[PDB]
């Protein structure tokens, strides 16, 4: 928890690709013999408003798409949908493909996101998805969107794509399936995020990784119980915890012999006193974006 | 300025490969024929107070060196020091070498790290050189160093190579020529950096940062001096301001309409104040390892 850590970007960087329809440009993903984009590039900003993809996707032709891989072109030999991603087929496969997969995350789980700024891949950042299944990402001077992944030894687990920014600085995509995370459409129309709430047991697990670290000043004597404890929370705009969190970081208080409703407890503490001037893990903000096996 | 965001690190990761001398393996970098890597690679655990790097060397033949990158074993032809780095000349170009340079940077410069642990490129991230010429990096579950560098366009500034961590969870390295960052040694005797500050003219830029993303709730009617700012400035161990410092807002000054004394006013405030409970740019902290030519970038 010294610093939060992005995987290296490499294995993606030679899988983006631009895709232009029209006056739209932005980023696609190139695996195999197929570029993966948000369906929302063939629209027009008139269409914006409230579009009929199939139809405006069937009077779409192939020469309307122009892919470009650095200085290279892509001829695009047919397309199709699949909910919200727009699958381009492609004459030639991408040499540079990773392994890879397709997975679905859940809020609180952590990924790096790759950023397409001007027409390349420019930025990577680590970062947690919401409860409220936002990104808190950089959308300064726009973007053209980005990729969301997690390294698992050589095989790149794609879990995120980009498709718009919402009133607030934050972001709302898709798994690569094409299925929104969280209760968003992609029209321009009024919406606004659902409330945010701090993911506890990745505040939990921080507070385990600065013990481990020698940070041990908050600990105390007393325990809390769950129902304590949540009660407490919901009040600090904080998710409740269950059972399975708690066996979760089991690991945690067994290698560190902290319980976890001991922790709690210091945790609980911790919300309605504050840090004062001492820190923890050099931070002196509870930081909910490490997960417990972030923390290994 | 919402997200520190590193580089993107596909060009570096093709030039990192593991050198291995006796027990100790370590990350070194390999440019066209050559392999950069920490000279304390030559050291026995005996030898880390006192290490004498002359003697030590003279004493290995290039087949004592064992440079992996991947899966292929590199042979080693022949290797010179050059200040606190070991020079490993191999028979095969990385054909993987980008366009690069080596660049020293200053204290304030900000830069991505590729961090190496177990062996191979693991983990990313966005830093500044402190004042004190130190990083917080990150060390735990066993390092085998790290790599700075900025990429501009094209082209690779290497700037930083790791070579240890200090007795405060900060560490410290060189540049590419073998020459430290600030008065460290490459041994294992009492080093201790000095105190840390606050990077004052990233902090005004970070501020000019959010008035262009329009928060102003910090603003005040007042403007100051330099020499009263930076005698205010000082109790907060926040860096003395120079005239370069003001000069280098002055872009920053024009497009948003607040002369930069008049910045420093409000942050002047914000210093005595705190924050309340508001935000700038979504931070709850002063933030100060955005540089101005990052924020002139992104706006």
């Amino acid at each position: 928890g010294f610093r939060k850590m992005a995987f290296p970007s490499g294995k993606v960087e030679g899988c983006m690709v631009q895709v232009t329809c029209g006056t739209t440009t932005l980023n696609g993903l190139w695996l195999d013999d197929v570029v993966y984009c948000p369906r929302h590039v063939i629209c027009t900003s008139e269409d914006m408003l409230n579009p009929n993809y199939e139809d405006l996707l069937i009077r779409k032709s192939n020469h309307n798409f122009l892919v470009q891989a650095g200085n290279v072109q892509l001829r695009v030999i047919g397309h199709s949908m699949q909910n919200c991603v727009l699958k381009l087929k492609v004459d030639t496969a991408n040499p540079k493909t990773p392994k890879y997969k397709f997975v679905r995350i859940q809020p609180g789980q952590t990924f790096s996101v790759l950023a397409c700024y001007n027409g390349s891949p420019s930025g990577v950042y680590q970062c947690a998805m919401r409860p409220n299944f936002t990104i808190k990402g950089s959308f300064l001077n726009g973007s053209c969107g980005s990729v969301g992944f997690n390294i698992d030894y050589d095989c790149v687990s794609f879990c995120y794509m980009h498709h718009m920014e919402l009133p607030t600085g934050v972001h709302a995509g898709t798994d690569l399936e094409g299925n929104f995370y969280g209760p968003f459409v992609d029209r321009q129309t009024a919406q606004a995020a659902g409330t945010d709430t701090t993911i506890t047991v990745n505040v939990l697990a921080w507070l385990y990784a600065a013990v481990i670290n020698g940070d041990r000043w908050f600990l105390n004597r007393f325990t809390t119980t769950l129902n304590d404890f949540n009660l407490v929370a919901m009040k600090y705009n904080y998710e409740p915890l269950t059972q399975d969190h708690v066996d979760i970081l089991g690991p945690l208080s067994a290698q560190t012999g902290i319980a976890v409703l001991d922790m709690c407890a210091s945790l609980k503490e911790l919300l309605q006193n504050g840090m004062n001037g001492r820190t923890i893990l050099g931070s002196a903000l509870l930081e909910d974006e490490f997960t417990p096996f972030d923390v290994v």
